């Protein structure tokens, strides 16, 4: 019993971690992992309403999260539909924000009003950028060197694609700083954001070169300059995972009447705060209004990895008059870096699932590896774009 | 299925969907028009099903039970269930002279796990010190002048103590804890960009120093009638997106924490050496992430344990983005210098126990577990600074675990 | 004694012999038989030059001199007068430019300035035990009394010396700290550094466990292209503004109002932002820092932080057909007495601005107008080379 | 003082009279006038009246000097010279070679402490650089109807087939006009392209605006919709500091490194290895960091990169992102007290040829060095050497004031 097992741990040997390797079943150690913390706190019924009942457990022990205790409840609102590439999108956003879900959903119908919205993924590509060390700069400028000669990226772009049907060695940037040598893969992973697959590439890769250079020394698989959840410009100006770019023109009886504004304030606001705003706050990538809230909303809801708000988020949004009286309004948002994935993590949940599947994008597309998480990418751009503009018509508004 | 006249009352499942589709009713309407919550949110689903390639997608995405009551009209709008996020819990954190249970709630492996030796690390070297440097949240407008000459005036007179002073009694007006700290100004040749910053209790404080914002530009257009208000953000806040003003100012909290690591722990829990930590520290977290020309991110990863903490606690997780900035730094310590002191300074965590997604039951909760829930009634801002405190603390667990296992490497 | 003779003894100098002159021939023979070209230095001066102000203030082991061509553009309509600006510079049709720029500007009305802060800064890296003890000394520093002991220390070190503002930052166990003070007309390095070393001397006085890592721990930022100097300014923020009549945006500079602003817009804003720039929302503000700091004597390396600007382009007047322009320039360091404005050429240079030496009456005056005239010569600049690609 | 309309054949107050009257523009007076610093003493004449203090150009020289190679090259209403001392700083031992670097400067104590750095790295056995890139880059901004448009513009140029066709009318445009690498960038229509390619001994610019303007006539005729908005869209990025130039390089990517034995940083530098370790840390690299730095990760470059090129004959206004540096030190040797030190600078943009290297005073600079014009048998060389020579005078300026922070 219950009780039974809590004083059996309470006698050191066992770890309240090690209760998925003891107990036959899921559920009850989450419940004996609970009363055990309740008696730890300053608030013993602290955790009354963090629920923990009914949920599969299975898909998540040992691939997703340890210590679980529960599970937290992100409410989930639905703007769209989302007028792209001639399709509707009816858009999923975990978030607790209010208003966050309506002013985007606002955005969605200005653009289907306007007859719809355009996007293009211009690179695809995630990347690992490992530090290595060389006894001298010489040596690691002469590595550099060799991996930039035709033969010296063959026989690396080999031992790298060995490791995975997916693995396809794109490119190579190299940096030296002295004696070290940061070296930035990037490569292909089908429908996977392909962190692990990436890194499995790149230690295969690394051995293959310490034949040809004994003497170097691989300091770290990540050096920092992929680079992976930190604000860097590397991101910005080279890419990282999925680079889109997404457009639209909003009739201005449709900017009048929808989003409650004209053309010319819409384009003040959006050169005064995206671009001089930015420019003054000394923000690299950050020329927009609040991608970082449809980024986030659509990541949780859909399985991705939260954390990489921080790069994913990083946009530029544009806005100029149009038409015959120049009274139209052309907006467009590009997005150099979102990390994503349709398979793999988070996405192997089924309530995520469910939000990949009203998209029409969850798992492997099996005609066509890699489109699922390129037409998620696009869904992402498009509905930041949405988001951008019935925020700025707001501000615009007063 | 009766017809849509005798409909009009106050009934079935497929009557409403077919009152809906009919009277061209929008989807967001259906709390005002059913009995529970739950119902309009079945019915919802229901409308949104048909709209689908997979009329079957919803299946798994829960929807039954939750307290709704506390969502609408608060945190969300277009309801069509919920979330579930695995929540992990990692500790004890030894911080300050307590122990916390730290909340996580991620769907990536092996971060709880990581992050709860990190923590065992510092609680068998005695412990965690922090210190908060700063705390006050920030909304930075920008407004119009007709000429530089005249955003210039209004500049110099926003820095005299009588025109300061005025504007800080109308941003003061709007509420208790409103209480403008200073004004930093920025000219853009006729452009103004104003970042007001203030404490705001325990509440994260955007909508608080907003309404305050509103209030002192209306005061300064008095003094200035010719002023264009453009916009309530400029962009110079800087709300959610990177930013060197956050970096080198600071924006919320401002916090630093320490911890020295005996060398026996370093070899036993950490499985590796002071000297492999720091050169990795040192080349991946500074070198790396000034070749990658990063501004704020010279750490390892505080964005992952930001982010649990942030969805677990329901703080707003889109300020992972300026919350996350973070210099970790390692160096030898003690007698032999073979033990590790680390810290971690975080100079813009945005955070709150008031307010937002800390309003929700499941949120409180986690909140409640750390004990920094809600308001503080004897000192007003202390939950939320303590909050600060933990991600702090939590962080520098995380990047002494992650940075172990890279010094490790295999 | 001969100069073989001098030689031989040096192998087996402006102390040792007489004239000044004399000892550049010598260093420039002794040098000469190092070179694998011995011959080169025939086409470096060094005769008929005093040599006087420069021994012992502003160069060592001198071989003699570089002429720059000093070119001159205006005159440069700002803020009610007229100004013939010096510009040393080896790169074709900057001055010619530039001066094309200041004709559009002299007809559209002139330009007007104004000096929205002023303050050099200095930033040392000091380190204490433990963060919480950084801490403690920071929150020290942002009381008043703190600050007023630190200030009466710093200012005591000089009658120019007047401390504003303290910015603190702290990295762990580390203490950043920015001191910020007017100078009177002098750029301010020297005098800064010696009220950092009394005022941080005092402040170990209060905390005995405090290290002094190093005077300059790149908080300044002296130099270095640094977030901190665009946001927060250093030396002089400046700021500039012209009206453009269309009919001269027609004629003079070769275009449309429309055309200039949209290459404006696309270049210096969303260019300089798919760029990753910081402080470089500009098209070529370095050009003419640069000539006017090598003629005016003051030190070129601060062309780093001293470009910063923000070039910004709008529509103006009834039918919205007149060019509107700003430059904004957060940090320009600069100064009117000191190092190089010490030597009679570029005294030249600065007196045919009117703003040599000290402002007996206002001092720091001349070096604002200085700074006055730099910010509206790049705006001058940035209009001509806008207005040459909005045309083709 | 012959009357006006006489005077077509006369003295200085008679053009002054002349250009007074009919208001002919000052720099007219190359054309007008025969002769050269006739024309020069004769525009300060004119200046002299427009000046609150008609005596300001007396110290200014404008004698003597040779203003035919100015003239249409380098300088407009040139009204004299401002000589700028220069200083030697050596030698610098850089891979087995001797080098007497000439400084322009006019900060005291600039020239003697690189000197002294100079000395610590001679008794050291010297210092190593390697040329790691060479490319000079135009980045220009242009404009398609549509977003979708600009991305098949981008899809076309990362083609095999559609860049040999740009490389093409790219490099027909002059000898040394070789492309390498394309970097594209979109930002909504618009579309930015940075093209990168060696020029010989020149920095480039000319040379790769000419290429440039082809290679866009060329795209052109595929894409008769491209509107070209400015030959420049800072996306090069020329003379302001940009993330871009750090991370991709411009003009050329070198590095440097030397080891100096402890008692060497005890007697020469008057510190230890383990205090300069701390000062270069917390200094170049986290305080740095706190500032928001892009590339700033050094002490002083800018002042040796500045002097180096008004020497020289370099552009001094491309300081901004040639000073671009990351200075790093670390423990060395058996005992672990020996100071391995190197400075890695990602886009020094210089050249041997053009611009104010024509001149005969930076000629002699440069000869004193041995890099002077074109190198015959091997094109760029000399400027490579340069920066190579830049790089190491750079790191020798970062010792010697390193070592003064850390002795205090
Ligand atoms: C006037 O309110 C505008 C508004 C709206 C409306 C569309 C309902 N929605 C949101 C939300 C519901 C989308 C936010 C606030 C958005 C916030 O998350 C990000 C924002 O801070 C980023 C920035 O612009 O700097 C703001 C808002 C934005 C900035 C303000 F100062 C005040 C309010
Ligand atoms: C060798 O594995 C190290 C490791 C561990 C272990 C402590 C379990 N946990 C995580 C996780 C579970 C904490 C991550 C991966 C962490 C990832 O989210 C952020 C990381 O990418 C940040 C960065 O350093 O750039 C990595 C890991 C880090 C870098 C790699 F290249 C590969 C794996
Ligand atoms: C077509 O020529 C434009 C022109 C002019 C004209 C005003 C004579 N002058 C200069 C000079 C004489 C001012 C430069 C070249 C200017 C150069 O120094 C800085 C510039 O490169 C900064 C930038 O805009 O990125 C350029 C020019 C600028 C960019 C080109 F691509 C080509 C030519
Ligand atoms: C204590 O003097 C150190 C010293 C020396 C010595 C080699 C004589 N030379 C120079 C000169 C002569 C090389 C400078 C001053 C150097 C200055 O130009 C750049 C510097 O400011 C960059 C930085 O370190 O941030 C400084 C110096 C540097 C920083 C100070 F705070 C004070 C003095
Ligand atoms: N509660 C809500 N849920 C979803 N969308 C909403 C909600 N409120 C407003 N919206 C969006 O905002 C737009 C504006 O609606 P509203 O404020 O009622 O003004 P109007 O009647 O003038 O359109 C709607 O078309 C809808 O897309
Ligand atoms: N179409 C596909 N795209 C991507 N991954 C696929 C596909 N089909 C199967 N897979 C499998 O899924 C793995 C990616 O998921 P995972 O290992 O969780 O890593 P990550 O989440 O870091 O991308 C691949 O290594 C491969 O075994
Ligand atoms: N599943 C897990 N959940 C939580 N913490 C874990 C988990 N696995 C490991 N840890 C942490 O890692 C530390 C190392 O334990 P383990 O991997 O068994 O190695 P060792 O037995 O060599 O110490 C534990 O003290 C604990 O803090
Ligand atoms: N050599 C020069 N020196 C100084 N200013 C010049 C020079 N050439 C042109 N300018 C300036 O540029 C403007 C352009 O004149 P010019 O080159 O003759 O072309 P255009 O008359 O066709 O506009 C003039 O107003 C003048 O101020
Ligand atoms: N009006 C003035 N402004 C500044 N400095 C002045 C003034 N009058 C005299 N001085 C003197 O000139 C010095 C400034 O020159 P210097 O020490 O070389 O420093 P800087 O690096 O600022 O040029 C001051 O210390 C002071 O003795
Ligand atoms: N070896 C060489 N390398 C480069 N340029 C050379 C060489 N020999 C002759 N030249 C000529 O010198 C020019 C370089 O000077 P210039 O056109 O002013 O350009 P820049 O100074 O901007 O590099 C080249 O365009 C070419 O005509």
């Amino acid at each position: 019993s219950d009780a039974e097992i809590i004083q059996l741990v309470n006698a050191k040997h066992i770890p309240a971690y090690k209760l998925e390797t003891l107990i036959e079943t899921h559920e009850r150690g989450v419940s004996i992992r609970r009363q055990l913390l309740s008696k730890k706190l300053s608030e013993p019924s602290s955790l009354q309403y963090l629920p923990y009942r009914d949920y599969n457990y299975s898909l998540v022990m040992g691939a997703c999260c340890e210590n679980v205790i529960g599970y937290m409840p992100i409410p989930v609102g639905v703007a769209g539909p989302l007028c792209l590439d001639e399709k509707e999108f009816q858009v999923p956003m975990a978030t607790t924000e209010g208003c966050l879900v309506a002013s985007t959903n606002r955005g969605c119908r200005a653009i289907g009003l306007g007859g719809g919205a355009s996007s293009r993924v211009l690179a695809d590509g995630m990347t690992r950028g490992p530090v290595v060390r060389l006894p001298r700069a010489c040596d690691s400028a002469e590595v550099k060197a060799w991996l930039e000669t035709s033969e010296g990226f063959a026989v690396i772009k080999e031992a790298f694609d060995s490791t995975s049907r997916f693995a396809r060695l794109q490119k190579l940037h190299t940096s030296i700083a002295g004696r070290n040598l940061y070296i930035r893969f990037q490569s292909r992973s089908g429908d996977a954001m392909g962190m692990n697959m990436i890194s499995k590439g790149t230690e295969k890769a690394l051995s293959k070169l310490h034949e040809y250079f004994p003497e170097m020394q691989i300091l770290a698989v990540s050096g920092n300059y992929c680079t992976d959840k930190k604000p860097a410009a590397i991101n910005w100006i080279e890419g990282r995972g999925k680079s889109v770019v997404c457009e639209a023109v909003i009739p201005a009886k449709v900017v009048r009447e929808v989003l409650k504004t004209t053309t010319e304030a819409m384009i003040e606001v959006n050169i005064n705060k995206n671009l001089v705003g930015s420019a003054m706050a000394g923000s690299i990538g950050g020329y927009n209004a609040h991608a970082a809230n449809i980024v986030t909303a659509i990541y949780i809801a859909c399985g991705q990895d939260a954390a990489q708000n921080v790069g994913s988020s990083n946009c530029i949004t544009l806005m100029e008059a149009s038409g015959p009286t120049n009274e139209d309004l052309y907006i467009s948002c590009t997005m150099p870096s979102i990390e994503i994935g349709t398979v793999g993590g988070g996405t192997n949940l089924l309530p995520q699932q469910a939000c990949l599947q009203m998209l029409g994008v969850q798992g492997a597309c099996k005609d066509n590896p890699g489109e699922n998480a390129r037409q998620l990418a696009r869904i992402v751009c498009g509905t930041v774009m949405a988001g951008e503009l019935s925020l700025m018509a707001a501000l615009a508004a007063g």
